[PDB]
């Protein structure tokens, strides 16, 4: 029933001011998921008597997929009036027409998912289409559509809070009644789960309905180890798009650094072919990730959604899971596309798979290897390391068992290295190049 | 001419009552296959002439794969009413008109296959919608759709008995003539083959139309090797939906264990990773699988499904036919992924694979396995078995050769063990942990 | 300008009478490229005046590819009769329209292309739809759609003569002018690479249209070892549908037998697993393969298309060109699916890979393998054959080397053997089985 | 703002001469990316009023993606008249009626993309279709279809020069403002890197606008690095259609030889198998290469097409980047499938990858090669070579460290064989065969 809608109608009439003369663009951009066609059509709702004619498009990449462009703009001006179809053939006389008919008219004209700008530059990209008191909103998941127009403000739609949630989900699961007395601890479970992002509460709303407790701890349990991927489609939409490195960039954040530090982040993707000046830009602009006190922090379902695409790749690029490391071991297959480790706990394998992975003869099978981690204490039954290949732009070793670097070691363009282990007595016989740190 | 339909009018008829006040909604909850439009068809023609109008729907699933959702509810609206089309590019104010201009109107709508509960909330989700006398038929293959709704009532449609298919496959294959007194043991040995589900009865009725009796033996044969795929089409469309594990619990009980207790077969599943709980529930709930005195029988042409879904695979993830075995001796490739095994007859061999198989360094190429299961009373040839990998969760060995478990077997988390040998002095030495059982 | 059409309209006023009363229908059943449609125009323009309505549809399948079922026929009641569309969400409602309106009219209907019978059965299957005087046609690849409704009379369309070919080739490179005298010895070449096929000579005669003489013959070589791809598709449409051994069975024709007797493919097929009675009926039913003189002969560019769709699979399924003998001997990797063989003449080896081929150590790698073919005369050059593995069907052999068949062989269900070899002293010590010959 | 075309229009209006009788028609043809319909719609627009009706379409390609060739000629007639659309469920009754009713009448009819025949033969393919007065405009991505028919006069559109693809961009980037004196030199980088191409001039004017200086350079350096695949999609469409061997020959030119001697070019092709008189002038003929002095000089961009798609390729056919060369030393993988090499400069490995892909051992593993090139000083740390295959059909060494060829080289068909080294005894110590040179 538009839960903590209200706060917003008054931000958004605040933005256009409703008094001023001509036209005004104004930009709602969001996450993917978060309310952003709700909030357009509560304005739409409280606004759209003030004009002579208004107009609303849901999905316009849908229509798209099903009709063409040109059709999409012959509806647009049969919407604004009452007149039947126009013929035109040519796009750009169907532009030429919205200009000479509807100019001297006050129209109000919502669109709700764009991508690219020709959508744009054909259906609403201009100043003088449009009469005095005109207004027009955009929704769309990146501002960076709204920064190639002139629009004059923007609004950026975040998740809703603690209470939000719980009476949005409350809503869901129960529309009339109210819970049990034994749901509460449940509650604060799946809601502190999602962390906002009402279409997550819709989802799991409707799955938890006329269900015994017996079901809601699996149902824990299931969510805790799988994504739930209806709404992981949802997510992966906004994934496609990205060229070449923005897809690497965003794997390498989500698998092993979510909240570090911003400076070393773009040293490490800088030294290792990535573009960190336009990816970490761009990423946030598509409202992948966002920038909290110097990190590089993301959402908790987003990072669920790059485990499980790294996961979903018939060659292991990305083991950071204990029982891939078992999977890693078969030699001569998935050492050639490592591209990066994360040892953990070794109270998993019982049979010493991890002291093989790091053992001298099986780093020599892998020539590409960026990130490699072992975060464990050392128990008093390790091996020391040979090899250490030529190769490494990230290390991080806990207690190390050998007196020192091997003699073969170059630093071979490394970023970041620290070392947590007390039993080092110097870190190289001589001086060597250390070009990047 | 819709044989034995004329018992279902009445039972469709008393769930309504036709003299209650107000809306009523019952789902017609089916099996992909068996008369569930044929059903909803002829209660629409008997009782469309009470209401001032009506409407009825085929297969919104495909609807919606060449049009969109708003067009569907356009022509729902133009279809009740004789108006034309009403222009509207959001689909909320058609909503909002559907229920300002027929509210006050007793109307009957049937829906055919819905798989989203959106579809029903744009269509038809409300109680005050329709006036007074209207009554709601939605048709669907899993009743979870209809739980979220309140539906007042349900029905589940079996398959068809042994003189109902009878009839109609003799209607089918000769619709004016009869069978030249020579048919009667194919007619029994094609019917039982089927075992009800009317599609597969008018499947086979167009194929042996006007052929002759040599012909039909084959298709005996191939009917029994080949799952006659296009029946098949139409029962995968179930299939997809599954998201991770419902897959692996549908093809663990296809390929091995049909029949088997309850209580065992949920602590496999449990135990293997998957979640009982969840998976077997929405499996009874899609009409995949039935219980039947504590026991999982599915129908017949199901198994033949799982069974070809999993024949087809790149990786031999379940070997239970005896050609499949051979082809799992190449080595280092189908080692690693068999995920189960089950040892049959030895006089299909003739060469001493089945031996090979089982032995000791032919189970150590192989690391994750769960299912193993040998059934043939041994002959006179067999050997001892020396290692019994440390991964398996359920076991079936007949006549044992050795004289005890090896030392070097950990239960591992095991849950099932019965062994019918008559040859074991002492199960173990000592007393190991047994978490399981 | 339908050439040699005229001699067509005769045969088929012929086949209906046109003084008959009540319906008739007629199929006209094709090869997949040969003139249907256009017969069918031609016989449609030339009778469309008698009656009171007539309409005409191509290519029903792209048609439902496009559009939906129901619409196809809400258009064809529409094209009958001069009104407008009537509004109908049911099919059911939409047939029993169709008989309670158009019965009291005589018209005549042509469907261009249908591929299963729902089609009919919804557009045009009934008797007493139409009223007296009306006229079926139905053009299909297969006369089994035919033969399930009540067709009265078929005809099926051969390829065009020479004659025909060659003025149908001139007017289309030549439309106006004649050859300069220097043409005809690559007219026909160009013509007996076709060999009838109209659509082949369309496709060719608009390619070499205003070409110099330099480019012919170029283009005489790439037809030699390039199918022409774009005809391919069109013959490719007719592949698709074959279940799971039909395709087998093309293939193994193709590549192998095509002028060989019946009964011995027949036995072959039967003990490979295949199904003869049934693949033998449907590929001649749909217009594949025929019988001439207990033959199996097939048209040549389908053998093009057999022999191109063995060639495009990354598993060496079928070698019968002497560089894929090369690229077999790998090893490891194409021995597992070789599933056949045919050695061919040496003088394009130079290096002795097939002696490599036929070596004992070489046949030991492959499991299974039915059909081999060594088919060239001895130089003084080969080896004796020592495993002969112990799963061939056919078996064919030059001039032998060895001195008898090796101990260690089994027939294996051997269906053919033949042995032109001079140099044999006994076929075998003993009395072996012989089970199939 | 249409920069550049008013010298268009008097080419355009030349062509036609505007005061001749009957119907003459012209075919656009271009590159796929300059300026085509944008100058067939300023032509429009300036001559539109002289005709009765005219007529203007985009994109008949995606029309019929999404639409049926019969619908599409069924709004061309109700855009020349006012007439709503007339039924005819055959393509033939429209051409007849179009023949029929607009026969006299004068219009100007457009044509934007076609790629097959059969389009302009339902669509324009006529002479009296047409009235006195009427002109047809074609536009299309290659003459041969225009050839086919009787196009009287063609004119192919150029890449746009240094000063207009300057004001394109600086229009595009700064619409209203002006660089702030210092955005010259990279005005010069980014302008010469897309060398004309109004397309990439538009694609990156949108990229870099308001954008700090700081990204430019990163934009510049990933250019070079990465294709910026938006506008290689719209090349990669043109890339579809090449049938077997003009991929080859594509890939070819465009990884190795760019700007090399036709004769030799050809003789390579001829001796490789495929077909250089139809693949050389069917790639003339689709606007991808152009012949400027005897050479096959291509465009900038379409280099770097044919180089990405032939580095997305699982087995790596194409080894002309140094990190590739890397990755073919796995070994057993990558040597079945080099099918050509290019040897880089030795100062990026520095740990001899080198001399080992160029050993005597690693050149046994590779059966087909046609191309090797090895252009780069000899430092003084060479080693002889043993081998060299007996495939290779092109050679290029350097300064050459072994005396003289080994003893058990053929030429096999050799093609091109020029050494620069100058070390060299004798070529041979016989006479050879060398067929070819
Ligand atoms: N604050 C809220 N109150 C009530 N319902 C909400 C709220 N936020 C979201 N929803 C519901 O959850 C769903 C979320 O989708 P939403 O309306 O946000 O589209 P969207 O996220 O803009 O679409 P996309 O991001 O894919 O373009 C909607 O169906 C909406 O009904
Ligand atoms: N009892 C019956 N009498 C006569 N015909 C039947 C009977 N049952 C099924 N059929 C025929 O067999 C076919 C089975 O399809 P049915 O009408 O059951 O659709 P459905 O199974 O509801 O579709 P889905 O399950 O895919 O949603 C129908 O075409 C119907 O004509
Ligand atoms: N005898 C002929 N005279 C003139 N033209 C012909 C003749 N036969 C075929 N053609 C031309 O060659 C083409 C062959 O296609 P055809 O009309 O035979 O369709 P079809 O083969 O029935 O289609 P399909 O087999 O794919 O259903 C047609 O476009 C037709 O114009
Ligand atoms: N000389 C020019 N002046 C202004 N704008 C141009 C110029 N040339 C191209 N453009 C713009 O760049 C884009 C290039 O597309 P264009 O109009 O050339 O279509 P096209 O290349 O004919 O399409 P295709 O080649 O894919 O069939 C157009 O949107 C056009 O607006
Ligand atoms: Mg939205
Ligand atoms: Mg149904
Ligand atoms: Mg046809
Ligand atoms: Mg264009």
């Amino acid at each position: 029933d538009l839960v903590g809608i209200e706060s917003q109608i008054k931000k958004l009439s605040s933005l256009l001011r409703m008094d001023l003369k001509g036209v005004r663009l104004v930009g709602i951009w969001g996450m993917g998921g978060v309310g952003k066609t709700t909030a357009a059509r509560a304005l739409f709702n409280r606004y759209y008597q003030n004009f002579e004619s208004a107009c609303f498009l849901e999905d316009v990449k849908e229509y798209l997929q099903h009709h063409t462009l040109l059709y999409l703009q012959k509806t647009l001006l049969s919407k604004l009036l009452k007149v039947e179809f126009v013929d035109c053939t040519d796009t750009e006389e169907m532009c030429v027409i919205l200009k000479r008919r509807l100019c001297s008219k006050k129209v109000l004209v919502v669109l709700d998912d764009v991508n690219h700008n020709d959508q744009l530059d054909k259906l609403v990209g201009a100043e003088d289409w449009f009469g005095s008191g005109s207004r027009i909103v955009i929704t769309t998941r990146d501002m960076k559509l709204l920064k190639n127009h002139d629009v004059h403000e923007t609004y950026e739609i975040k998740v809703l809070e603690k209470d939000e949630a719980i009476e949005l989900f409350n809503l869901h699961a129960f529309k009339r009644s109210s819970p049990e007395k034994e749901f509460k601890e449940l509650l604060n479970l799946v809601v502190d789960y999602t962390g906002g992002l009402p279409l997550a509460l819709k989802v799991l709303g409707s799955l938890l309905y006329k269900e015994d407790l017996d079901v809601w701890i699996s149902t824990i349990d299931r969510l805790k180890d799988n994504p739930e991927g209806e709404i992981m489609a949802t997510l992966k939409i906004s994934f496609d798009g990205l060229r070449d490195y923005e897809k690497s960039i965003f794997l390498d954040i989500a698998c092993f650094f979510r909240g570090y530090n911003q400076r070393d982040m773009t040293a490490l993707f800088h030294a290792s072919g990535f573009h960190p000046v336009l990816g970490v830009k761009t990423l946030v602009e598509k409202s992948l990730i966002f920038i909290l006190e110097d990190k590089i922090q993301m959402h908790d379902l987003m990072q669920e959604m790059g485990r499980q695409i790294a996961v979903q790749e018939s060659p292991m690029r990305r083991i950071y899971r204990p029982e891939d490391v078992k999977d890693a071991c078969i030699g001569d297959m998935r050492k050639e596309a490592i591209e990066g480790l994360l040892l953990t706990e070794p109270e998993q394998f019982e049979e010493g798979e991890l002291e093989y992975m790091y053992s001298a003869e099986a780093l020599k099978k892998t020539r590409r290897l960026r990130i490699l981690v072992k975060e464990y204490y050392n128990r008093g039954f390790d091996e020391p390391v040979a090899y250490l290949p030529n190769s490494l732009l990230w290390l991080e070793w806990r207690n190390y068992s050998s007196n020192s670097f091997p003699s073969n070691f170059e630093p071979s363009k490394l970023v970041y290295l620290t070392m947590k282990g007390s039993s080092i007595i110097e870190l190289w016989n001589g001086a060597k190049r250390l070009a990047f740190l």
